[PDB]
RNA sequence: UGGUUGUCGUCAGCUCGUGUCGUGAGAUGUUGGGUUAAGUCCCGCAACGAGCGCAACCCUUGAUCUUAGUUGCCAGCAUUCA
């Protein structure tokens, strides 16, 4: 674990008191996360992600934070599961039907590029249907092949991704969440008390879940 | 009284559904950052590509192609006052 920077939390002025149960001491005006609770909390997560994948359940990684974007993506694609990496769209889950309508439309613009329909209309169309595609793939490229709602979310930094959390709860979707000290643990079903700010930390902890999907599929 | 006249005729916006926010009336998107002649456009953002009015749809003029060459046209030939 801590070669990767997981133990390091946020400062003391931005704690949440519910994270007291997961904190072991403050040093240079930063809380330290208790690695002996982490490991067990990572192990409990790992079994819950393993069991869920073996039932054929679909997990949606969600890391819009600059230090999760690439991590999430690489680990979602490796794991053959959905991601959101760029911006969580209001009503991604609750309003899933109206997103589905743009996943159709994105896939419909691709088929227009693949049949050479883009050579018949132009110049005006093509500008605005690349521009629509570029924009749609950006935001919806991770969830492109998700036909039905995910059976759980893997979140990173719930306090940034509040909307994703808020949504998941409203559909009783289980969530799996890297919480730093700042973050409320009670929102989340399976909690991983850890750094979300350090790239190695996230990359480590996502990868172990990805692994946990891959080992179920075997 | 009908109808038809004059007379305030453009002059400024209304939104996609569901989702979201409030006990509720409502608010959001359709408060922000630039931009345009603009009711424009991009970037936004618990709202998400983009919608109706606008414009266009009608008619006319500006270039050129295809078809049609007669009663139109004559460059190239015969002509003659033409």
């Amino acid at each position: 674990l801590l070669e990767a920077g997981v133990h390091f939390g946020h400062q003391t002025r931005r704690w949440n008191p519910k994270m007291k149960r997961y904190i072991f001491t403050e040093r240079n005006g930063i809380y330290i996360i208790d690695l002996q609770k982490t490991v067990k909390k990572v192990e409990e997560a790992y079994n819950f992600t393993k069991n869920l994948a073996a039932e054929g359940g679909k997990i949606l990684f969600v890391g819009t934070k600059k230090q999760a974007q690439d991590s999430v993506k690489e680990e979602a694609q490796r794991s053959g599961m959905y991601y959101v990496n760029q911006r969580w769209l209001g009503g991604t889950l609750t309003n899933f039907e109206t997103i589905q309508k743009r996943i159709k439309r994105l896939k419909d613009i691709e088929k227009m590029q693949e049949n050479g329909t883009f050579d018949v209309l132009p110049k005006k169309e093509v500008v605005q249907l690349k521009k629509e595609l570029e924009r749609l793939e950006k935001f919806l490229g991770g969830i492109k092949d998700m036909k039905d709602l995910p059976d759980a979310l893997f979140i990173i930094d719930p306090r940034k991704e509040r909307i994703a959390v808020a949504e998941a709860r409203k559909l009783n979707i289980p969530i799996i969440g890297i919480v730093d000290t700042n973050c409320d643990p009670d929102e989340i079903d399976v909690v991983i008390p850890a750094n979300d700010d350090a790239i190695r930390a996230v990359k480590l902890l996502t990868s172990k879940m990805a692994d946990a999907i891959l080992e179920a599929k075997q």
